[PDB]
């Protein structure tokens, strides 16, 4: 019996990651032939004491038998990513003892896992970090669950103004981003480079308030979910995910929408040849083409304003021929840091990453910021030099159909009159093109324009938008 | 034209609190009927301009005609109400400016409302705290929204066990209670004397995994609710309520369980005797019967306990054979202690009880447990000496239907083995009746025996239960 990688390169007969993986997933897919195979219904396989043998006559199966297990693993990538946290590793320990990691890397237009990490080394510590350990992925939920849902339901567009003032939980504390209350209003794209809570907040009431399943998206993503009513949904809180399936999210902003499952392993055969398993695609448009396309353009500038990442600088200074390569990505920072995550994409790869402790202790206050993504830089560096065209030179580029609007700078809809306390007001000054992923695009500008604030804050708003004329 | 009592005694024709409540609420009933007269449709009743025009049409239409209104309102009980608001109601100031309050008084099988305060003065401030003002109700949700519908969807019983451990929000913050961040396991009677919040938040959890239809439940009762899904919402998260129809929710549960709207004017007649208006009574059984006396019981114990308020020492001392009627009641709290509530019930009456600042600055600390309190004694004898025989003499009694399982006071459940990391356990020791509210009473005992908890929790809770067998 053997494990290879994707070119049939045998990487072991029946002690790292890659083996207890691939062999583990291996085992996953023999007991469902097996059940099968000997005609043991879905009843009956729900006895515990019938699974418990099945699980171990399917690992029996593959020491004894001759089969064939064909992997989606690069031999090249996955070393380059071993020698590569191995190397760099000791990067991300930024004074709150030993700092853990996992990644994983996707091809976007198939799912399939090229390399991944599952931690520092696994002679010190087991845990797979890539495929095993679930924690908040943070905000990197809000171009998924919050902003792009909103825009492929046609409910808001590219320099659509959120509400970033002060406002609480229901339970009367304020919602904070790191120690700030809040600001005032602000575009779409500032409210993403930054990664502020309250418009992401403002986001899926709105998404509620017009009752939008936003169950039906993430599931069809593979996200397992169990509470939708959570005012923090969209900032990560009650999701917990593995980086192995997360990827799979940033997958499909990445692919134009189109979701495909991740997999490690293609192909199960007998010696004979008989196929045990075979991995079946099955893609889904979970976003609109115009959705998805829209989303990367501001994912693009996340990483280019380097607010909260330095990646770019990062890769610059490593590989400046692929710092050109067309990067989109997100950040994820937990409450009190116990969280950092970094997803990055080009159109031909996602590389999910994320870094914390296995006890879920805070990390620095810059880890995510700094440390990881230094440390991914190197991880993307490594990758290129192992495999030169695998990132590729394509560009992300905004689909035919996306519509085009001209909006006013300051609220982010179309010119016209609006009523302000008595009097009717000519709504004027400089003007942008918002990209809508509706039939329409962005609509007349009326008072309360941004998505949330309350009468003050509108108060204060206008006030501000007024002296200006 | 002119506004009577019950009795037809006039309180004035067309300067105080009963005056302008009274004349709006009529005033509402007079638009109603002018628009039906004139056949206005509903659609063209959607203009603003018409909507305008029909409310200073039924404004004057008072002034001029010869309109009799009949309120609900008892006069001796009302006027004493006023005298004991005057006299007291400086009791209520706790060192944090003055401080404002509301109280409606209202008939447990008729919904009718005899009496209520308005506020500490109207010549110094008109704002109306009775009919007009909303602030979170806080913990006096908890019977209603959380134990209430757990217990009438047969889902818990009175001696059922909740988890008081630790745990946070789904953002990460813990949920605190004054300044604890919990304890351990405890009954439903000491969650509702103490009002612990974990409790109630793992309540509303298990009645969202059961998809229960929470909102079915208070729309009966007349509550509007925007958002269903709020952590903190059976602690009074995301809810904003009137005094007026605060107490009618408490009117149901004194009622066993059979709803009647509040009202105000029961009738409104022209001066030859046309029914312009007529209250039309609708009852509904919003809990069964077993839940709603159930529920009586409980809440019994919070005013008898006297943990989160000394009412009945303060009523003992000014009218022992009043605090010997069957008092139970509920109070409330918010987390800055901006807003605190009592809630009182006879099997005759509801009084509801708020106090807060107009601005929504904190109270002292004990300005629930002990001020207010200590007010509404003072306006309960007020009120019994006014009318002797208002509040009556009844006792609130388990209704036939409610069934009674004998269950282990350390697991609210009933004795039998049940499985710890190995050996299955006879599980022992003390018990006690539990009332349920459903068919069967309490079932087995099992392992995760209380309304919520962790793994580590239950490790925990079960290593202390059988140390003691
Ligand atoms: B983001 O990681 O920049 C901001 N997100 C948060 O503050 C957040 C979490 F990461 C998880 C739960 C709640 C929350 F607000
Ligand atoms: B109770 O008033 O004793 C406790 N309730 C609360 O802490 C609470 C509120 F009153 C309002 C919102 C949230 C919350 F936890
Ligand atoms: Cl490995
Ligand atoms: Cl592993
Ligand atoms: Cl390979
Ligand atoms: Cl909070
Ligand atoms: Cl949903
Ligand atoms: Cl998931
Ligand atoms: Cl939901
Ligand atoms: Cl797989
Ligand atoms: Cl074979
Ligand atoms: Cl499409
Ligand atoms: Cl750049
Ligand atoms: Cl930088
Ligand atoms: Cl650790
Ligand atoms: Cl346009
Ligand atoms: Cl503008
Ligand atoms: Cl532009
Ligand atoms: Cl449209
Ligand atoms: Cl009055
Ligand atoms: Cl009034
Ligand atoms: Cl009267
Ligand atoms: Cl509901
Ligand atoms: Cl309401
Ligand atoms: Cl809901
Ligand atoms: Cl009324
Ligand atoms: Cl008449
Ligand atoms: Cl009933
Ligand atoms: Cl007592
Ligand atoms: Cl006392
Ligand atoms: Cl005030
Ligand atoms: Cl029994
Ligand atoms: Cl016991
Ligand atoms: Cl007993
Ligand atoms: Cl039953
Ligand atoms: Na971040
Ligand atoms: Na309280």
């Amino acid at each position: 019996s053997e494990i290879t990688y994707s070119d049939g390169t045998v990487i072991a007969s029946i002690r790292d990651y890659l083996y207890f993986t691939t062999l583990a997933e291996a085992q996953e897919r023999m007991y469902d032939y097996l059940a099968q195979r000997d005609n043991v219904s879905a009843k009956e396989l729900k006895n515990e004491a019938t699974q418990k043998f099945y699980r171990d006559l399917a690992a029996k199966e593959i020491e004894n038998g001759g089969y064939k297990i064909t992997t989606t693993i690069d031999q090249k990538i996955h070393s380059a990513m071993q020698s590569a946290v191995a190397d760099y590793g000791y990067l991300l320990d930024d004074g709150t003892g030993r700092v853990e990691v996992g990644n994983v890397l996707m091809d976007n237009q198939t799912g399939a896992i090229l390399g991944f990490v599952g931690g520092r080394n696994y002679q010190e510590n087991q845990n797979n970090h890539a495929f095993d350990t679930k924690r908040s992925p943070a905000s990197t939920t809000k171009p998924l669950l919050a902003y792009g849902i909103a825009i492929d339901q046609g409910l808001m567009g590219s320099e659509t103004i959120l509400s970033n003032y002060p406002t609480n939980f229901a339970n009367g504390n304020p919602i904070m981003y790191a120690n700030s209350k809040g600001t005032g209003m602000m575009t779409l794209g500032e409210a993403l480079n930054y990664s502020w809570n309250i418009p992401a907040y403002w986001t899926y009431r709105m998404l509620r308030e017009n009752g939008v399943d936003v169950k039906g998206y993430m599931e069809k993503m593979g996200y397992e979910i169990p509470e939708y009513g959570i005012e923090s949904l969209p900032m990560g809180g009650g999701i917990e995910v593995t980086v192995a399936q997360h990827t799979n999210g940033y997958q499909t902003l990445a692919n134009n929408g189109v979701y495909h499952q991740k997999h490690v392993i293609s192909k199960i055969e007998a010696a004979d040849g008989r196929v045990v398993y075979e991995y079946q695609d099955k893609p889904v448009q979970v976003y609109s083409k115009a959705t998805a396309t829209i989303m990367q353009g501001l994912l693009r500038e996340v990483l280019s304003s380097r607010v909260t990442t330095t990646f770019k600088s990062n890769l610059t200074s490593l590989n400046p021929t692929l710092a050109n390569a067309d990067w989109i990505g997100k950040t994820g920072t937990t409450g009190q840091d116990e969280n950092m995550w970094l997803m990055l994409s080009t159109p031909r790869l996602t590389l999910g990453g994320w870094i914390g402790h296995d006890d879920n202790h805070s990390l620095s206050q810059q880890a995510g910021y700094s440390n990881n993504s230094n440390y991914m830089a190197h991880l993307v560096n490594a990758i290129q030099q192992a495999s030169p065209s695998i990132w590729g030179n394509e560009r992300f580029a905004l689909d035919p159909s996306v519509v085009k609007s001209e909006v006013l700078k300051s609220t982010g809809q179309k010119p016209g009159k609006v009523s302000v306390e008595g009097k009717e007001v000519e709504v004027t000054g400089s003007t942008v093109t918002s990209y809508w992923a509706n039939k329409s695009g962005a609509p007349a500008t009326s008072y309360r324009f941004a998505i949330g604030g309350s009468d003050a804050d509108y108060q204060n708003a206008w006030s501000s938008i007024v002296g200006s004329l």
